[PDB]
């Protein structure tokens, strides 16, 4: 119902108007996305308003609050507060200064302690949330954060999935083909190992600046993914021996033998990580390049 949608977020929300809270609103998106700064704290936040007339799929934007409120976590991107004045929705983020994971993989080449910096912070997140029964469902680089400082952090929780121990799969396809596990096609069960395939296609971007098949229409990239399996790099022998397995264990078609995000926690390859400062320059330089 669209009134009893209203009052739940009428529940959900702090009381009022933001106007107050806030100040400084540039916008930079078009619901319409702003930055601005509490008047309070003086953080730089980012907010996102929406029309709830306009709003086709409301039941997600409540989950999204929910799972963001109840999984607060270092590598997620901190959901602050929402209001609800009439029709319009606010959802008050974070803001970090240091744009996406995609900014930097089309802008800069990373090396391989950046790289293992990064997936280790990925999946600091994903155990976190998979241990709370939360799947992603829509990993990639657009969903990574960053820090000026190098931080690294998940956002997007439009398309999660709560699991249960009587209900472990899902059967929705809601992520983006070119980072979809082919499982999400082949059956109708998967689980949260989806994620980590996805943050294996990530770390493609992060080595050749593209996911596989991008060039493909989606329809045809996800037939590809399906049919052809664990996806080929351009130049293999380039990479660490240790890297390569990290790979493999990530893009592994065979579900059971994927690497958990817990497993992969441990993997050798997340010790050669740099300090998350050393990411400084190559978001520095992709914020330059990107600014218009």
């Amino acid at each position: 119902s669209d009134e009893e949608i209203l009052e739940k977020l009428r529940s959900i929300v702090s009381v009022g108007d933001p106007k107050k809270k806030y100040t400084r609103f540039e916008k930079i998106g078009q619901g319409t996305v702003y930055t601005a700064m509490d008047v309070a704290t003086g953080q730089e936040v980012a907010i996102r308003q929406m029309n709830l007339q306009q709003q086709p799929k409301k039941e997600l934007i409540i989950n999204e609050i929910l799972v963001m409120r109840e999984n607060k976590n270092p590598n997620i991107v901190n959901y602050l507060d929402s209001y609800l004045v009439g029709d319009e929705l606010w959802v008050v983020m974070e803001y970090l200064a240091g744009g996406s994971l995609t900014d930097v993989v089309t802008e800069t080449c990373m090396d391989e302690g950046q790289i293992a910096a990064v997936c280790r912070e990925c999946l600091q997140a994903l155990e976190f949330l998979h241990s709370n029964q939360v799947i992603h469902r829509d990993i990639k680089s657009d969903n990574i954060l960053l820090g000026m400082d190098g931080s690294v952090k998940l956002t997007d929780f439009g398309f999660c999935a709560q699991i249960t121990p009587e209900q472990s799969k899902r059967s929705t396809m809601v992520g983006t083909p070119y980072w979809m596990a082919p499982e999400v096609v082949t059956r109708k069960a998967y689980g949260p190992k989806v994620d980590i395939w996805s943050l294996g296609i990530m770390a493609i971007e992060m080595i050749e600046g593209e996911p596989p098949y991008l060039n493909e229409n989606p329809l045809r990239a996800l037939y590809l993914i399906a049919t052809n399996g664990t996806p080929e790099l351009q130049n293999p022998e380039k990479l660490s021996a240790i890297f390569r397995d990290f790979l493999n264990r990530c893009l592994d078609m065979d579900v059971e033998k994927r690497g958990s995000a817990k497993e992969l926690l441990q993997h050798q390859f997340l010790k050669i990580a740099k300090p998350l400062s050393s990411l400084t320059p190559l978001i520095a330089a992709a914020k330059e390049a990107t600014k218009n």
